[PDB]
């Protein structure tokens, strides 16, 4: 049993980029599961083999991490093109890891064919005809199915909390008490504006010392529907393996998501935040049934409630420590089900 895992549109090398990091982490957690897996990318490296040095059909299972297939500047993107050529040659079922609602499986050929450089490729080369099974991080498969409505070869859907790899990794550990320099923190990208209203609501004009780290930039928030005066402080992006340490500099860390994530997707930040030294504060709409932690003190409905909660946390060190103790225990509750999680993944990829 040999498994191949690839990222459909991003080069994989190290932990300097998020897509590369997620791919390596998945490779690691699958390996720690007792499975023989290889990461196939553009070049041979510390964690990878190149597309050229291997035969896709030498593998028994092909796993693909979701990604956009958009061509920046309209120019060829070898990460995208090489990955799909690899996939198109595979003669068995493909397992697509759907971790981001905006990145459902999509065919590059329909786009490439109209490009002025189309002559460089053919339909037979890029068109992926193998049947595809979507492994949805979201529990709502109707939403997963609707997202893949344009690709008829995606004929199977199954829910699996992919993002838990963060807590099941053999090297995982909870963050230690950290000196506080911030009131609230949130790390992420602008996600093409899909979450602008929520970002402005909880991170702007709060009167608190808030930091927004990651790819996002202040100038991207210009939608007239979500105006603001005082923005949080934007700092550069950091490696994925340094995220919890970063969250730990703040008294609290925000949990928000895209509209389609509400009561559907549990995201990486949920675990990265819960494991940190920052109290997890969740937007009520993101988890209305409080399935993350059955304690209302971890939830906020709007900007005003977030500010009030942070003031309480700043006022009572006892409250802050209690809540940290609670979220750490709750996280460990899920870690205790590692064996089941591992078995569910194997079942997901027909093992
Ligand atoms: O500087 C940064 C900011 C974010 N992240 C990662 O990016 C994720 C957030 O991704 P996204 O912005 O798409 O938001 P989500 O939809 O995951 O909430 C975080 O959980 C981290 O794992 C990172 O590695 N470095």
């Amino acid at each position: 049993m040999k498994i191949a895992i690839i990222n459909m549109g991003n080069n994989v090398i190290n932990f300097k980029t998020v897509p590369s990091s997620e791919t390596i982490y998945l490779f690691k957690v699958i390996s720690e599961m007792g499975l023989n897996v290889d990461i196939i990318s553009l070049k041979n490296g510390v964690y990878t083999k190149s597309f050229d040095e291997v035969d896709v059909n030498d593998y028994d299972r092909l796993i693909v991490v979701n990604s956009s297939i958009n061509f920046f500047g309209g120019k060829p993107n070898l990460a995208i093109l090489s990955a799909q050529k690899f996939m198109a040659k595979y003669k068995s079922k493909i397992y697509y890891l759907f971790t981001d609602i905006r990145l459902p499986f999509s065919q590059s050929w329909p786009n490439v064919k109209n490009r002025p450089w189309a002559y460089l490729y053919t339909e037979e080369e890029l068109l992926i005809k193998s049947p595809i099974k979507v492994i949805s991080q979201g529990i709502n498969l109707d939403i997963a199915k609707a997202a893949h409505k344009k690709v008829d070869n995606v004929i199977e859907f199954e829910y699996f909390p992919i993002e838990q790899y963060k807590i099941h990794m053999n090297d995982f550990q909870l963050s230690k008490p950290t000196k506080k320099t911030l009131d609230v923190i949130y790390g992420g990208s602008f996600r093409s504006g899909q979450r602008e209203s929520k970002m402005v609501e909880f991170l702007f004009d709060t009167g608190l010392n808030i930091e927004f780290f990651g790819n996002a930039r202040e100038k991207q928030f210009k939608n007239p529907k979500y105006p603001w005066t005082k923005a949080p402080v934007f700092t550069g992006k950091i490696p994925m393996n340094m995220v919890s340490e970063k969250n730990s500099q703040a008294i609290a860390a925000l949990i928000i998501g895209d509209k389609n994530y509400n009561d559907n997707f549990i995201t990486l930040r949920v675990w990265e935040t819960m494991a940190s030294d920052a109290v997890m504060l969740i937007d009520e709409e993101f988890d209305t049934k409080h399935r993350i932690i059955n304690d209302a003190r971890f939830y906020v409905n709007n900007r005003a409630e977030l500010i009030d909660r942070v003031n309480e946390l700043k006022h009572s060190d006892v409250l802050r420590k209690e809540m940290l103790s609670i979220q750490h225990d709750i996280l460990n509750k899920t870690r205790a089900k590692k064996a089941e999680w591992q078995d569910a993944f194997k079942k997901a990829i027909d093992l």
